[PDB]
């Protein structure tokens, strides 16, 4: 741990955790591509169990980067290309809305206008036909992006369709077990609920509830170990073994669609490097990200560029984490609490750290 990177990092996160009451946070730093990592207080304060290595956090919506590459692995296998229909996948999506709506619109919420939240009242699998079928887009498909977990969790329960796999099978065999994520879950086992930290909500001890496409939009569970893993592989595709694989993450870096100065991957959203902070910064905050924008297609999409920061935030109701990086620069940063705390706080800590690293 060298001098430099310990400084850093407990500059910018000691203060975080007080400013913004965080019970436990765990970070990684990857620099040259080594991992580097930090924890901080507790993954249950009730049982005084500390945040370790081993801790489980609920990723939320960074589960989105797993199912756009899930996607991607999918794409290169031949088995779904982006430019099919929705239909071809889901023949009982037979309402005329969906004429024109391409697993990429899903994948990238520029579908028309489908909602944030799948309803909570959406239970079984006939709701959730019911709920696609009576869905009326605002807009046009291709025109306008409004992050949706309606949208890409649909993408990825489709994406699988074709191999036969469950999305946590596909996930399983075909991304955490070829990548080593031996400590990532769609379902944490009863193994592993020792590691499980709670999240914190106003002071009571929550943890994700179940809810339609939870798994494809935002369930995932992981240690800091095993994202640091994550960022390592995204940073470096091409030191992956399975071929699909690493082309899937290649296509979870393409730029589909840009707004203002963002650019729309499959899960991952990336901007040009070097950022102006305050664009990422402010740009997190849900006041922009959660909001309908207009887009610019990129006909065709532009391959990964290394110059990039790449990111993802992502909440539970008791969680907060966000993971950013930087291909060029084989630098990247992960940072994983037990309470939902706003988005700005987390880009302006990663980007203070990233930038006195890079």
């Amino acid at each position: 741990a060298p001098q430099q990177i310990n400084d850093i990092v407990h500059r910018t996160i000691t203060p975080l955790i007080e400013q913004q009451k965080i019970p436990g946070m765990a970070v990684a730093v990857i620099y040259q591509g080594k991992p580097y990592y930090f924890t901080w207080g507790y993954a249950d304060i009730a049982k005084k169990q500390p945040v370790t290595q081993q801790t489980l956090f609920e990723l939320g919506s960074v589960s989105k980067t797993f199912t756009g590459v899930l996607g991607g692995d999918a794409i290169a296998r031949g088995e779904i290309k982006l430019s099919d229909p929705t239909t071809k996948y889901w023949p009982e999506l037979t309402a005329k809305q969906w004429n024109g709506i391409t697993l990429l619109h899903l994948a990238t919420y520029t579908a028309g206008g489908l909602p944030l939240q799948v309803p909570d009242e959406v239970k079984s699998s006939s709701d959730l036909l019911r709920f696609y079928q009576n869905w009326q887009p605002a807009w046009a498909p291709g025109t306008q992006r409004l992050y949706a977990n309606s949208s890409i969790g649909l993408f990825g329960a489709l994406a699988v369709k074709p191999s036969g796999l469950s999305f946590e099978q596909a996930m399983q065999t075909r991304v955490f077990q070829p990548l080593k994520l031996n400590h990532t879950w769609i379902n944490v086992p009863p193994a592993e609920e020792k590691n499980y930290a709670w999240g914190y909500r106003e002071g009571k001890a929550v943890h994700v509830s179940p809810g339609a496409l939870d798994a494809e939009a935002y369930g995932v569970k992981s240690t800091i170990e095993d994202m640091a893993r994550w960022v390592q592989s995204n940073l470096k595709p091409l030191d992956i073994n399975e071929k699909t694989l690493q082309q899937g993450i290649q296509l979870a870096q393409s730029r589909y669609w840009q707004t203002g100065d963002m650019y729309q991957g499959l899960g991952w959203e990336m901007l040009d490097w070097p950022v102006n902070p305050d664009s990422i910064i402010n740009g997190s905050d849900n006041k922009i990200a959660l909001a309908a924008r207009p887009v610019k297609a990129i006909t065709p999409p532009t391959p990964a560029v290394r110059a990039s920061w790449v990111h993802k935030t992502g909440a539970t109701g008791g969680f907060g984490s966000y993971v950013a990086f930087i291909p060029e620069k084989e630098l990247g940063i992960v940072m994983l609490a037990n309470k939902n705390y706003p988005n700005p706080a987390r880009v302006d800590a990663a980007w203070q750290i990233l930038n006195a690293l890079q």
